C-alpha cells in the first residue's frame, strides 16, 4: 500500500497521527512505587501530536511487582501522583495508555506483602540459572518458588485489574494496555512451559487462556473495550514462558479476542503482540490476519522493518521500546531519517529522574 509510520490511523476513538507507539517499558524511576514529575518529563519528551503512548508496566495490586519503584494504579495516592503525567502527554497531544501489569512469580519476597511467596498459575518456579530478579539495591537473586493461586483467588486478581483499569481511567489515562505477555502473570497461565494446572485454568488452550480471558473480559466491562489494548508475546521465552505452539496459543488468544469483540459490540483498542527477535514473521501475519481489529507489532522494530510493516499490512501499529528510551523525539527522526542516539542499558533501571531518563537529547535543528 502507500502507508507508512506517518500515516494516520483511528484505534477507535483516538485519531492517532503515525504508527509510531511508545512500548510499555520499565524504568524503575518511580519511586515508591508512586509516579511522579520525572515520569511526567519522561512521557512528555516522548510525546507527539496524535502520537500513541502505552505507559511502564503498572502494579494492579500490592504484590504485582517484580522491579523497583515501579508505579501502581490501585490505590488513591498512585492515582493523583499519575494525573501530572497523563496531562503532560495530553497537554502534547498524545494518547497515553497504563500498562496494567501482574508479574506473578517474577517477584521476590522484597515485592510481597508480608514479605509472602509471589502467586502464579503454578507453584513452580522460574528457572535459576538464565533469570533473575532485580531488586532495589541492584541486585539480582534467583525467583523465588511461588504459591499457585487457587481457583477461588483468580476473581481477586481480576478485580484488581478491573479496580486497576477504572483508577487508570480516573488518571485520565485513554485506556489501558494489559500485559499478557513475557512471562508474567498471564503469560504463566497462558503457556504450557509454565502452566502446569489440572483445574480449569491449565490443560487446555482454551483453559489457559481463560485467565486472560476473564482479566479483559472483567476491564473490558469496567471500562469498555475500545480503551483495552491487549498485550501478549507467545512466541518470546522470557522467564521461561515457552509454549509448545506459540502459533496456536496465539490463535486461541486472538480467537478469543475476536470473541469477546463480538460478545460486547465493540473492538479492543488493539492487539499488542512481541517478536522474538523467518518462520516469526509467519507467526506475527496470522495472528494479524487472524485477529479483527488493530495489531501492534513490537520488538526489534526500527524506522524500515516499521514502514514495510505498515506498508505490507503486518501491523497497524508499531512500539518502539529501546529506540524511544535513547529518542525522546523518536517519531521526528524516523520522519526526517535523522540520526539516533544510543540507548544505554546500564540506566535503563536505575533511579535517577534525569540520567539515563529525561537526559538524552532531542534533534538539533
Ligand atoms: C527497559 C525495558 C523495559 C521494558 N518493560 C516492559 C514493560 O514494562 N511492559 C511490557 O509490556 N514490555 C516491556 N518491555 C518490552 C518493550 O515494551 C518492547 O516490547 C521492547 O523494547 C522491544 O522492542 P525494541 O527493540 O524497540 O526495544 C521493556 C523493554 C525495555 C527495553
Amino acid at each position: 500500500s502507500n502507508e507508512t509510520l506517518f500515516s494516520s490511523y483511528k484505534m477507535g476513538r483516538f485519531d492517532l497521527s503515525h504508527r509510531v507507539v511508545l512500548a510499555p517499558m520499565t524504568r524503575c524511576r518511580a519511586l515508591n512505587g508512586v509516579p511522579n514529575a520525572a515520569l511526567a518529563e519522561y512521557y512528555a519528551q516522548r510525546t507527539t501530536p496524535g502520537g500513541f503512548l502505552i505507559s511502564e508496566g503498572t502494579m494492579v495490586s500490592p504484590g504485582s511487582a517484580g522491579f523497583p519503584h515501579v508505579p501502581g494504579i490501585y490505590s488513591d495516592e498512585q492515582v493523583e501522583a499519575w494525573k501530572q503525567v497523563v496531562e503532560a502527554v495530553h497537554a502534547k497531544g498524545g494518547f497515553i495508555f497504563c500498562q496494567l501489569w501482574h508479574v506473578g512469580r517474577a517477584s521476590h519476597a522484597v515485592y510481597q506483602p508480608n514479605g509472602g511467596s509471589p502467586i502464579s498459575s503454578t507453584n513452580k518456579p522460574i528457572s535459576e540459572n538464565r533469570w533473575r530478579v532485580l531488586l532495589p539495591d541492584g541486585s539480582h537473586v534467583k525467583y523465588p518458588k511461588p504459591r499457585a493461586l487457587e481457583a477461588s483467588e483468580i476473581p481477586r486478581v481480576v478485580e484488581d485489574y478491573c479496580l486497576s483499569a477504572l483508577n487508570a481511567i480516573r488518571a485520565g489515562f485513554d485506556g489501558i494496555e494489559i500485559h499478557g505477555a513475557h512471562g508474567y502473570l498471564i503469560d504463566q497461565f497462558l503457556k504450557d512451559g509454565i502452566n502446569d494446572r489440572t483445574d480449569q485454568y491449565g490443560g487446555s488452550i482454551a483453559n489457559r487462556c481463560r485467565f486472560l480471558k476473564q482479566v479483559v473480559e472483567g476491564v473490558v466491562s469496567a471500562i469498555g473495550a475500545s480503551k483495552v489494548g491487549v498485550r501478549v508475546s507467545p512466541a518470546i521465552d522470557h522467564l521461561d514462558a515457552t509454549d509448545s505452539d506459540p502459533l496456536s496459543l496465539g490463535l486461541a488468544v486472538v480467537g478469543m479476542l475476536n470473541k469477546l469483540q463480538g460478545v460486547n459490540g465493540s473492538k479492543l483498542a488493539y492487539l499488542h503482540v512481541t517478536q522474538p527477535r523467518e518462520e516469526e514473521a509467519k507467526l506475527m501475519k496470522s495472528l494479524r490476519m487472524a485477529y479483527n481489529g488493530t495489531f501492534m507489532s513490537s520488538g526489534g522494530f526500527n524506522k524500515e522493518l516499521g514502514m514495510q510493516a505498515v506498508q505490507q499490512g503486518d501491523a497497524d501499529l508499531v512500539s518502539y521500546g529501546r529506540l524511544f528510551i535513547a529518542n525522546p523525539d523518536l517519531v521526528s527522526r524516523f520522519k526526517i531519517d535523522g540520526e539516533l542516539n544510543k540507548y544505554n542499558r546500564k540506566t535503563f533501571y536505575t533511579q535517577d529522574p534525569v540520567v539515563g531518563y529525561t537526559d538524552y537529547p532531542f534533534l538539533a535543528p
